[PDB]
């Protein structure tokens, strides 16, 4: 059954899409031989989230759900995993991941049409349980990054757009997780309560949507889930892993009106601990990382619904070419792997790095 109560990951199996599988098989494997080539083929089996970073990706969302329907009637029981990520004036704190819609060019109205498009696909496939991460970095940027003019002038649009996303996708087969940054971002004691207030306000302002399950953490980041020793670059923060973050912000969400909020955590680039990060704020194509804890609903945690792979390992975080569009200085740093292609595009060297440093190992 597509509908659910409680943990939406219980009773289903996350779907490994053909989009990532095509990338690995056609862009990575032809370049690899021997033990590496076989290890790479195994990675394409690991379920990860499909990103709807453009409106042109929604037909591919439908294609993926078409594959799930076929698989479910052949005997299986699979669930869809997608990311809603096409906000007007997207990626307001950086320059690497600016999107197609801008507030000045009717972006809010274009975002609502984008949401309407997704809703129709979700109604078309109401027989399939659909798991969604809502707008990465957006709300986390509104907490700490209002000093950036792009974020400040995007606050009203973000909040109206997110509200439209959580109410229009509030369907019986949907489970939503608002992006909530990570331990190195909002995990700091000073950021915890202001972050909790904002998430709870989004929840309350949308009339407590029953499909809105909770928060997603560490999306496209590198933090360890439950590492016992604090890495050098976490110096000053008692919240140095993802487990500590969710158990801190959790009761704070309840304080501000959001009871029964649960968490998912990205671990697809968290295998090697500590990372090659020279500063904790460095996010672009970070060196010294590997594939981490495999997706599983058996977490052994009171608040974690599932380990997930949101960011598909191999897809770039941003270009290191200073003569290219959308260039961010974060991608030219010593701990950023070079040379790096455009954000979202395939980064061959980075995939090889992730596979070699994988823990659990594929080799
Ligand atoms: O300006 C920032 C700052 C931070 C940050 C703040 C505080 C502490 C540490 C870091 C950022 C952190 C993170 Cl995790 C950021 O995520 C990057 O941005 C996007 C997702 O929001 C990712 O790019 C997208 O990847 C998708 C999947 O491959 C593609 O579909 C999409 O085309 C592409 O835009 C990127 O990989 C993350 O690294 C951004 C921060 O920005
Ligand atoms: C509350 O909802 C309205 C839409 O009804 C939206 O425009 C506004 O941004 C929301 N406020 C907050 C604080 O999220
Ligand atoms: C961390 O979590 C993983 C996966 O749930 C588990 O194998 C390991 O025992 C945990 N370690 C600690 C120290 O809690
Ligand atoms: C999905 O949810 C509905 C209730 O909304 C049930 O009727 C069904 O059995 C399943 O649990
Ligand atoms: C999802 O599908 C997998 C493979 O069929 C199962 O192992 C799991 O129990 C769930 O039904
Ligand atoms: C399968 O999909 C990937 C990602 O779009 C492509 O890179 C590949 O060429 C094939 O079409
Ligand atoms: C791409 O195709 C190859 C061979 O068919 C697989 O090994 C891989 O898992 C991916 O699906
Ligand atoms: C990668 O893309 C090629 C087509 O360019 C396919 O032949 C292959 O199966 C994989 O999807
Ligand atoms: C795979 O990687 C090799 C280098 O290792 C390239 O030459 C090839 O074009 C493909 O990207
Ligand atoms: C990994 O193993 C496969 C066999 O499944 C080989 O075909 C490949 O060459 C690599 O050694």
């Amino acid at each position: 059954t597509a509908t659910y109560s409680g943990n939406p990951f219980v009773g289903v199996t996350p779907w490994a899409n053909a989009y990532y599988a095509s990338e690995v098989s056609s862009l990575a494997i032809p370049s690899l031989t021997g033990a590496m080539a076989t290890a790479a083929a195994a990675v394409a089996k690991v379920p990860s989230f499909m990103w709807l970073d453009t409106l042109d990706k929604t037909p591919l969302m439908e294609q993926t759900l078409a594959d799930i329907r076929t698989a479910n009637k052949n005997g299986g029981n699979y669930a869809g995993q997608f990311v809603v990520y096409d906000l007007p004036d997207r990626d307001c704190a950086a320059l690497a991941s600016n999107g197609e819609y801008s507030i000045a060019d009717g972006g809010v109205a274009k975002y609502k049409n984008y949401i309407d498009t997704i809703r129709q696909i979700v109604v078309e496939y109401s027989d399939i349980r659909t798991l969604l991460v809502i707008e990465p970095a957006s709300l986390a940027n509104l907490v700490t990054n209002l000093g950036t003019p792009k974020c400040a002038n995007a606050q009203s649009a973000y909040l109206e757009c997110i509200n439209y996303a959580v109410t229009q996708l509030n369907l019986p087969n949907v489970a939503m997780y608002l992006d909530a940054g990570h331990a190195g971002w909002l995990g700091w004691p000073a950021n915890q309560d202001p972050a909790a207030q904002l998430f709870a306000n989004v929840y309350k302002n949308a009339s407590s949507p029953r499909a809105l399950r909770g928060l997603a953490t560490n999306v496209a980041n590198y933090n360890g889930w439950n590492i016992t020793s604090p890495p050098s670059y976490t110096q000053g923060n008692a919240v140095y892993n993802e487990k500590l973050y969710i158990h801190a912000i959790g009761p704070l969400l309840a304080n501000h009106g959001w009871s029964n909020a649960f968490f998912i955590t990205d671990q697809g680039r968290s295998g090697k601990q500590p990372t090659g990060q020279q500063q904790w704020g460095d996010w672009c194509n970070v060196i010294g990382t590997g594939f981490g804890i495999r997706p599983s609903a058996n977490t052994g945690d009171s608040l974690l619904d599932s380990f997930v792979w949101v960011k598909p390992g191999g897809e770039c975080d941003g270009t290191s070419d200073s003569s290219a569009p959308r260039f961010d200085s974060h991608c030219a740093l010593p701990d950023a792997l070079q040379p790096a292609p455009q954000a979202g595009a395939w980064f061959q060297a980075y995939f090889v790095q992730l596979l070699t440093n994988a823990n659990p190992s594929f080799l």
